[PDB]
């Protein structure tokens, strides 16, 4: 049910995902171990590389009450506008933050978790969120768009961290 979550530097998280063939039960299943681990790790988002998983699979939950289940299979970035930036954070980072350029809308399409393809418009904290999902199944880290020292100072203070 909660898969592990890996952390830097793992070089599992620099691996690309492959695209999701068929949806169907195995990646129903994948789908709802995702979300509970993201749950149980209280974030509002998962890709499935942070699992261990090599397939384009994300799943998200924005809302306070946990209970607006997005999930994004094979996502396709059609459209993007707007600059913005929040802090954040990322489970595979553990208690680093800061602040990403990020387009403000984007325009995607996915498959949900019926196989059933759908657009989206978002914006916003969604906007950021599905853009930092989406940098993850080709091995991307928030971290990689800082400079090269606050990078490494990243990468010491998770190791410290994980070294306990
Ligand atoms: C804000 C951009 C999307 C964040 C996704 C991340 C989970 N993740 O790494 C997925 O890739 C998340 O939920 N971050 C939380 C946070 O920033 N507040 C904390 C759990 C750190
Ligand atoms: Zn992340």
């Amino acid at each position: 049910s909660v898969l592990q979550v890996l952390h830097i530097p793992d070089e599992r998280l620099r691996k690309v995902a492959k695209p999701v063939e068929e949806v169907n039960a195995e990646i129903q299943r994948i789908v709802d171990d995702m979300f509970e681990t993201m749950y149980a790790e209280e974030g509002i988002g998962l890709a499935a590389t942070q699992v261990d998983i090599h397939q384009r699979i994300i799943v998200i939950d924005v809302s306070e009450n946990r209970d607006e289940r997005l999930v994004l299979i094979n996502p396709e970035l059609l459209e993007k506008s707007g600059e913005t930036g929040i802090e954040e954070g990322c489970l595979s980072i553990p208690e680093q933050r800061a602040l990403v350029p990020r387009a403000e809308k984007v325009k995607i399409r996915a498959l949900d978790r019926d196989g059933k393809p759908f657009e989206l418009e978002a914006d916003g904290l969604l906007a950021i969120c599905i853009q930092h999902e989406m940098d993850h199944l080709v091995g991307k880290l928030f971290m990689d768009y800082l400079s090269p020292l606050k990078q490494q100072r990243i990468r010491q203070k998770v190791e410290k961290l994980d070294r306990l």
